[PDB]
């Protein structure tokens, strides 16, 4: 199913690979666009995530970056009122 954290983020464990088809802004700290930008995952650059979150109008995946800091990558839009998902911005493998 899902779990809900202190901050009303829906989350659960899920290990797989995401290759974006477009440049996506990654965040530090948590799955919100108001969070500091960690950087940009470029089109075709595969990452291996261990977490999935629904929050701030998006489905995010969370992984551990190259400084042991968690990185939050948005992969598609999510309306919580309808639980509707936009096109995935890449392929899960
Ligand atoms: C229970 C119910 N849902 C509820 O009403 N909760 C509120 C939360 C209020 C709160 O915490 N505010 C923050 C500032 C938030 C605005 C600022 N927003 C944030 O900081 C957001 N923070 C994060 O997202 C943290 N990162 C993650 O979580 C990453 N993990 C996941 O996303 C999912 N995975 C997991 O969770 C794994 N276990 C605040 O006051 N901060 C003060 C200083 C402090 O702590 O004293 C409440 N009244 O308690």
């Amino acid at each position: 199913g899902w779990k809900t954290n202190k901050y009303g983020t829906l989350y659960k464990s899920e290990s797989a690979s995401f290759t974006p088809n477009t440049d996506i802004i990654t965040r530090t700290t948590g799955p919100f666009r108001s969070m500091p930008q960690s950087g940009v995952l470029k089109a075709g650059q595969t990452i291996h995530y261990d977490e999935v979150m629904k929050q701030d109008g998006h489905v995010w995946v969370g992984y551990t970056g190259n400084s042991g800091q968690r990185i939050y990558l948005p992969v598609r839009t999510w309306n919580k009122s309808t639980n509707t998902l936009g096109v995935l911005w890449g392929t899960i493998k």
